[PDB]
DNA sequence: GGTAGATCCTGAC
DNA sequence: CAGGACTAC
């Protein structure tokens, strides 16, 4: 799920778990647990704590408990569900939080790429994976000025820049490609080659694209098909190790 | 210190 | 072989 989807998850999941107390934590793929490194310590510390809140930073979910915070990233295909402990688990369920009311918060992930970190709440923001996270794309903290500053000081492509979580929080591949198309900028352009006008336009489109989503595609996954603006076949290449889609006429 | 590379997994082609 | 986010040149 991307940022907009994660925000939806945060909004919808909260009322389903708030006020519930953890009685057990069951882990079927320990590698998901990143801190404490020992999955048994992870499980033990959470028992007895009540869920008090749920926040989002970038694509990370932050579960607020009594003492600790649980920081969770779903990556490509991670999913949470709340269901009865009496029913069989769905396939690919790797972590389950059991509540005293007989309900469960279940984490599924066919790819097993998701991660979980638990720290005392006051530490969470100064530890991985939240430390160094850039500003929210929809916040004043993410401005053309901030974007321009990062762009001038790097030799990387503009796409590589936008994918950098330290530059802006949780801007996914799909939104990078879409934003770059809407701003009329080639993904392979050196970040430092962008004019002040192009930086301004890009920031504008980044906010509009992600902002619309939290509330059709031009290029992403449309390779070989006609551009919706000019009819030129959309092309796909690799930039910054990622599938990269663009229109060679609309983008320069 | 900045930046590329290795890292994980597995359904899919 | 793509996908998001610690090690070593
Ligand atoms: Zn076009």
């Amino acid at each position: 799920p991307q940022l907009p989807e994660v925000e939806t998850i945060r909004r919808t999941l909260l009322p389903l778990i708030v006020g519930k107390t953890i009685e057990d934590v069951r882990i079927f793929w320990p590698n998901i647990i990143r801190h404490p490194r020992d999955s048994e310590a992870f499980a033990a510390r959470m028992i007895g704590q009540t869920v008090r809140g749920l926040e989002r930073r970038g694509k990370f979910l932050k579960f607020l408990l009594d003492r600790d915070a649980l920081i969770s990233h779903l990556r490509m295909e991670g999913r949470y569900a709340v269901a009865s402990a009496l029913e069989p688990l769905e396939p690919h369920t790797h972590v389950v939080f059991c509540f005293t009311d007989g309900s469960e918060l279940r984490y599924r992930d066919v790819r097993k790429f998701g991660t979980m970190h638990v720290y005392a709440k006051e530490e969470a923001d100064r530890r991985p994976p939240l430390a160094e996270l850039g500003p929210e794309p929809l916040s004043p903290a993410f401005s053309p000025a901030v974007l321009a500053e990062r762009a001038v000081k790097t030799k990387r492509s503009v796409k590589a820049l936008l994918l950098d979580c330290t530059v802006v929080a949780g801007f996914g591949n799909i939104y990078v490609d879409e934003s770059l198309f809407r701003a009329g900028i080639l993904p392979g352009r050196p970040a430092a080659s962008l004019s002040s006008k192009e930086i301004e336009r890009l920031h504008e489109e980044m906010v509009a694209t992600i902002g619309e989503a939290v509330m059709h595609l031009y290029v992403y996954g449309r390779q070989g098909n006609p551009c919706k603006r000019c009819g030129t076949p959309i092309e796909k290449t690799v930039v910054a190790g990622r599938g990269t889609h663009y229109c060679p006429r609309c983008q320069r």
